[PDB]
């Protein structure tokens, strides 16, 4: 059932992407594709896939470019942003904005070990991609894991989850019963490029979660091939 075609065509268009030379990936990843984690949150917004207001968290915020636009939209009272932060990893970027004062920013956090708090909106945009799909599979459960005692804890809460690897069938199983829990579905974001199969579990639109990867999975391996 849910894992009968999903996770073969996401391991095809994982070995193949693992196939492409230097020039091969940079024109592939670019085909057909439309800050780019500013322009992806806002696109998810526009299209209502996600209802940001009250307080916001954001589990893992980097640079912080989602905190910085939830501070900026007419319905947040408020972001609470966290994220590691240490050597190697992302660090909150300051910048003037009129939502300054709305945003907390706390670094060597790790996030995984966090108790969750009152939160009318859950985002998190984890999860870096690496060449096994295997081990970015690890770190999407992980993630989900994570983010399932945040919404269980705020029922009704709205959220913006990245699925870094949505085609492995124990993210596939993870998804169906966090979708049954609190609603939601799974969508592709245009801007994504083709070199990752990144979705985002959102509270603000209903689908078929197993129908929507498997078209992903269709549509990257066909661009590959054009």
């Amino acid at each position: 059932g849910i894992c009968s075609s999903a996770p073969t065509l996401g391991e095809i268009w994982k070995r193949k992407l693992n196939q492409l030379d230097a020039k091969e990936f940079m024109a592939y990843r670019r085909r057909f594709v439309v800050s780019r984690g500013t322009a992806k949150l806002a696109w998810i917004d526009e299209r209502g896939g996600v209802e940001l207001k009250g307080t916001v968290v954001d589990l893992g915020c980097g640079r912080g470019s989602w905190s910085y636009y939830a501070a900026s939209q007419p319905n947040v009272r408020e972001v609470k942003a966290y994220t590691l932060g240490t050597s190697g990893h992302e660090k909150p970027r300051l910048v003037e904005t009129f939502g300054w004062n709305l945003i907390t920013f706390k670094s060597k956090v790790d996030v995984t070990k966090m108790e969750p708090f009152q939160a009318d909106t859950v985002l998190c945009d984890i999860g870096e991609s690496n060449p096994t799909a295997a081990v970015e599979a690890s770190r999407t459960l992980t993630v989900l894991n994570v983010i399932s005692r945040w919404l269980e804890y705020n029922q009704g809460c709205g959220f913006c989850v990245k699925v870094l690897n949505p085609y492995s069938c124990d993210v596939l199983e993870a998804l169906m019963k966090m979708q049954a829990r609190f609603g939601g579905g799974l969508i592709r974001v245009p801007l994504s490029r083709n070199s990752t199969h990144e979705m985002y579990f959102v509270s603000g639109i209903k689908n078929n979660i197993m129908g929507n990867v498997t078209a992903v999975s269709r549509q990257l391996l066909k661009r590959m091939e054009e």
